[PDB]
DNA sequence: TTCCTATGACTCATCCAGTT
DNA sequence: AAACTGGATGAGTCATAGGA
């Protein structure tokens, strides 16, 4: 191992490590996009169902 | 001597360049869309606690 | 066989952070 | 210390999977 080798096979894990954490930052964010497709579907509705027992505006 | 090879790299370096721009429209494509869906739905949740305070809970 | 791209993995040159 | 120690980012290149 020259320090070189050592470095390579070690900054090797750190693109790595990072890969599979660029993986989950995009996982969630599209979570977060899901949920809020599902809380505008539910509100959306509630506004429906209350609006109707009153006007329509 | 030449480039056989040159070839093969500058077109798979296209390809990454490509590849990599793909993943960022994606990534700011949802991001706009977490903003925006958050957006309508604080304008719902303020609506459906006005109609629920014209009639109610 | 043979060719060719799209994506994962590894290397390189930076660059940044903690730490004393 | 704009230079120790070692991790971490961006972009080219390598190794492979799939496509035709």
């Amino acid at each position: 191992k020259d320090p070189a080798a050592l470095k390579r096979a070690r900054n090797t894990e750190a693109a790595r490590r990072s890969r599979a954490r660029k993986l989950q930052r995009m996982k969630q964010l599209e979570d977060k996009v899901e949920e809020l497709l599902s809380k505008n579907y539910h509100l959306e509705n509630e506004v429906a169902r209350l609006k109707k027992l009153v006007g329509e505006r």
